[PDB]
């Protein structure tokens, strides 16, 4: 059996083995992601999304977008490019601008073309469109829905595909795993692309998930089955899926009862992608708990990656490695 992450998907006939990546000086989640056949798939935390590379009208700011790229390119990995359309940490000119239908467009299309443009051949997915949903599967309230109304998915992917053919266009959202309400939206929101005679090449699950309750989420990861039959629902529209987001978080601190119960939630989540054809790849959000998102965005909760503070592999981490290789 492989003995590394990226490796164990290819033999099973998956795409990659993914994970975000913030550059920093600490070489710790970098040195693990070096190995071949640990990682073949980057997504740039926070270097992509519309803050940090139009953060002033007409004023690009490349830098941190071009050395997160670099990062994948210069190791021959994958790249999620992430993300264009997005309600969170809009710059101020974008969010609080006077717009019409019209001049939101010319807005939307200039900076989709000179970011998709600069990255052309590099990006493997690109997440158009990211969290347009509420948790009731409705269209969420921002400027581009205000403005534009619906028709704003729809313009956002004809606009990707414009300026760059070559990529995988993904609809990108947190909650889709439960076969709900919002689960529904999204499927609406590919209906309504393909309406359009355009193209959407895939859903993106974040599968921002607990191995028990905690306060934001009361409903622990769901059976390998029920997992399965979401991810084949959504594939059956003609799209492709994959885990783009991943990772697992519990009420800290984490004991070994705890890291064995969420290792038992990863093999469910993981197996369901072994399940279903049309999964292709997995993306956890970050190598180490020692960078994560979570303490800090809700303290309380955490512990939710495949290695720990220390750099050390969880249990976590092996229940994943023998999902992929299972038979
Ligand atoms: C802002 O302007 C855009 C056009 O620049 C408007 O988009 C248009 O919206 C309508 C629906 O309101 C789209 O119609 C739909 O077409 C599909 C298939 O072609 C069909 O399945 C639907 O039943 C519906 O008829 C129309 O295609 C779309 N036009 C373009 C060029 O994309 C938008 O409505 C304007 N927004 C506001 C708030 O006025």
């Amino acid at each position: 059996a492989a003995s590394g992450l990226e490796a164990a998907m290819k033999a099973a006939g998956k795409q990659y083995f993914g994970t975000a990546l913030t550059v920093r000086n600490d070489q710790g989640e970098i040195d693990i992601i070096n190995n071949k056949n640990e990682i073949g798939s980057i997504t740039p935390e926070n270097a992509m999304k519309w803050e940090a590379i139009q953060p002033n009208r007409g004023q690009f700011n490349w830098g941190p977008a071009d050395q997160h790229a670099a990062a994948a390119t210069s190791r021959g990995y994958e790249l999620r490019c992430h993300t264009l359309v997005w309600h969170s940490q809009l710059p101020s000119w974008v969010a609080n601008g006077n717009w019409n239908n019209q001049t939101l467009q010319a807005v939307m299309r200039d900076h989709i073309n000179a970011v998709m443009g600069r990255y052309r051949g590099k990006c493997t997915h690109w997440d158009v469109v990211n969290e347009a949903l509420n948790e009731d599967g409705t269209y969420r309230d921002s400027v581009f829905l205000r403005v534009i109304g619906e028709a704003y998915i729809p313009i956002a992917f004809r606009m990707a595909l414009a300026a760059d053919p070559t990529t995988k266009l993904y609809y990108n959202d947190y909650n889709l795993e439960y076969g709900n309400a919002k689960t529904e939206g999204a499927k609406r929101i590919a209906r309504l692309v393909k309406s359009y005679g355009l193209r959407i090449d895939g859903i993106g699950l974040q599968a921002h998930m607990t191995s028990e309750s905690t306060p934001t989420q009361n409903t622990p990861t769901p059976s390998r089955a029920k997992l399965a039959s979401v991810l084949q629902g959504l594939a059956d529209l003609g799209v492709d899926v994959a885990y783009t987001e991943l990772d697992i978080r519990m009420n800290t601190p984490a004991t070994q009862q705890k890291l064995q119960t969420n290792a038992d939630a990863y093999a469910r989540i993981v197996g369901s992608c072994m399940d279903v054809k049309r999964c292709v790849g997995i993306t956890v959000w970050g190598i180490s708990d020692k960078y994560s998102w979570v303490p800090g965005t809700f303290p309380g909760e955490g512990s939710a990656l495949l290695w720990n503070d220390n750099f050390q592999k969880k249990p976590s981490y092996t229940s994943t490695l023998n999902t992929i290789n299972r038979r």
